């Protein structure tokens, strides 16, 4: 007497667009645009896909088994629909049509996971997720991603590096040390002194363990700093003027609006001059430092909001100085992944095809840059620019045509900060996976999952030996999308359930208006596949409509009619007359 609906408008791997399409995501990593997942845990997403897994307090079941709870569902509802149908036979023929695709559609993806466990195997490609100690990704997956044009692999070197990589082909390389599980002891690595990764280390913090002071100053201490440099009546117009120069050049950079800034005069309009700033505000004497000329000068003219400081950089975290091997690593990989961030951005946009670790582990550039980055930090400069400006001072040998604007320069800050931000707590450095969703390729973004078309996967690893039969056209199809950021849920399930609701909206609406020959035309008015409206009638409207003060209206209309075959006149005396019950409809 009741029918909740249980096909959910969501499931674990599952996207179906808007043409009703079944598409099944196989992850690779978790992650949106960069990979969670790294080294010796890279294939877990993967070891969940197939055979489910249980870590971290939490359940993760496979995707057959979630894919047979899902068809389940959708048998359940088929079944409850048609169940109506003994009362009304035209019960949600739309509705019905589509669960039935999805379905049919379902029961193919299952079989093409078992056929491909069972019978496609014989390597044991993906059986040794279950049984490897450390597993490899399986051959299909590493050709997607070798053959991607929107995720790349990056490899970094990390002091104490990790020998345990999965992805085979970075698009940023450097050379790394032997890793400790290399040893007999497996304590500690084996290190080379080559490299940008060591010349980063050893510039920053050396052997004779000399601290690199971290001078990060703010803005105004930058401008006070910079002014100052030029010093051991006029005096203080000179002053002010270069100033003000300084400080609004300084402040354009983040608001244009900071050019009309001005330190000539206070707020009320007085003018900044010796009897003023000595006997009016009493903050300076003739035996004053200059500092404090500046500082009264700043404090009489420009209100506190002007101070607020930019988002911070990931090269400065708060430490005074570089004062360990650690701190050097820790500095040592931000630059790398920034050159690395640099590299796949050059990649993505097509400006390069090069691999600018390559580049940066040569001499003498691997010395330089390290050299300039500690400069750079000594004198509490922003350190994304001077690689920028190093690398624009060889763009030609690093494979770009010209130089990286500052658009280009910043959109890279934006995504490195992003990234870095996203990975900084990560256990081990030394590979990371970035994917574009915004761009054109074979790799997408699912419910927390950087994912690839199981399609690709299984024509991949079967050598197409196996027909897809129905399901041969959906690769193709996911490709047709505006976009690779798949949303989370399944609209065209919803929009299912919506209709209904619309329906019953517009029956309680057409009644309260008064109208019985619009409301009896609109309960007989076809979809566009041929379907009468009054297919979604239910024990609501049902009684809305029998038991309202129309009814009799409806009916006289309804016997005059001339245009409607007898079978829906039928239907609809049976139905709307006062044995023959619809049940009531809900949904999740
Ligand atoms: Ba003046
Ligand atoms: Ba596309
Ligand atoms: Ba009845």
């Amino acid at each position: 007497d009741v029918i909740k609906f249980k096909e959910p408008e969501r499931c674990d791997y599952l996207y179906v667009d808007e043409n009703n399409k079944v598409h099944i995501l196989l992850p690779i990593v978790g992650g949106d645009e960069i990979g969670l997942d790294n080294t010796c845990q890279t294939a877990v997403e993967l070891i969940t896909f197939f055979y489910g897994s249980a870590h971290s307090g939490v359940t993760k079941y496979s995707a057959e088994h979630q894919l047979s709870e899902y068809k389940r569902q959708l048998e359940e509802d088929i079944k409850a629909i048609n169940s109506q149908k003994k009362i009304s036979p035209h019960a949600y023929d739309d509705l019905l049509k589509e669960k039935i695709e999805r379905l049919q559609q379902i029961e193919k993806y299952i079989e093409l996971i078992q056929v491909l466990k069972k019978q496609y195997d014989e390597q044991n490609d993906i059986r040794q997720l279950r049984t490897g100690g450390i597993p490899q990704l399986p051959s299909g997956v590493k050709e997607i991603i070798k053959s991607s044009e929107n995720a790349f692999a990056v490899r970094l070197s990390p002091y104490d590096n990790d020998k345990f990589t999965r992805f085979d082909d970075p698009l940023f390389n450097v050379k790394r040390n032997i890793s400790k599980y290399d040893t007999p002891s497996r304590q500690a690595p084996i290190p080379i002194y080559e490299g940008l990764g060591y010349r980063l280390r050893s510039t920053l913090f050396p052997e004779d363990k000399t601290p690199t002071p971290i001078n990060k100053k703010s803005l105004r201490d930058k401008v006070k700093s910079t002014v100052l440099s030029h010093y051991k009546d006029e005096k203080l117009n000179e002053l002010i003027t270069n100033l003000q120069n300084e400080l609004v050049k300084e402040l354009v950079k983040s608001d244009p609006q900071y050019s009309k800034l001005s330190l000539s005069k206070d707020p009320r309009g007085k003018e900044i001059n010796y009897d003023y700033l000595v006997n009016s505000l009493m903050l300076v004497d003739n035996d004053s430092e200059i500092g404090d000329w500046i500082d009264t000068i700043l404090d009489a003219t420009v209100d506190s909001t002007v101070w607020v400081a930019q988002a911070s950089s990931p090269f400065y975290d708060g430490a005074k100085e570089i004062s360990s091997d650690r701190d050097a690593d820790k500095i040592s990989i931000r630059v790398q992944y920034l050159l690395a961030e640099a590299n796949i951005y050059c990649k993505t946009n097509k400006l390069s095809d090069a691999n600018f670790g390559e580049f940066f582990d040569k001499e003498p550039h691997a010395t330089e840059i390290a050299k300039r980055v500690k400069e750079g930090f000594t004198q509490g400069a922003d350190i994304e620019p001077i690689i920028y400006d190093y690398i624009n001072s060889n763009h030609a040998e690093l494979g770009l045509k010209s130089p990286l604007t500052g658009k280009q320069q910043q959109e890279i800050t934006d995504k490195f900060t992003k990234h870095y931000n996203t990975i900084k707590e990560s256990p081990h450095f030394d590979e990371f996976f970035v994917a574009d969703p915004d761009k054109k390729g074979n790799i997408f973004s699912h419910q927390g999952r950087i994912s690839c078309h199981f399609l690709d996967f299984f024509t991949r690893q079967t050598k197409g030996k196996h027909p897809l039969g129905d399901l041969a056209s959906h690769q193709e199809a996911l490709q047709e999308g505006t976009s690779n950021r798949l949303h989370h849920k399944n609209e065209v399930v919803a929009q299912g359930y919506e209709k209904l609701d619309q329906f019953k909206k517009e029956v309680v609406k057409l009644l309260a208006e008064n109208k019985p020959k619009e409301l009896l035309d609109y309960l007989v008015a076809t979809s566009p596949t041929g379907v009468p409206n009054y297919s979604m009638l239910s024990k609501e409207t049902q009684n809305y409509i029998a038991y309202n003060r129309n009814w009799p209206a409806i009916q006289k209309e309804l016997e005059k009619a001339t245009s409607i075959p007898e079978s829906q006149k039928q239907d609809l005396s049976r139905l709307l007359s006062r044995h023959d019950n619809l049940s009531a409809i809900t949904w999740s």
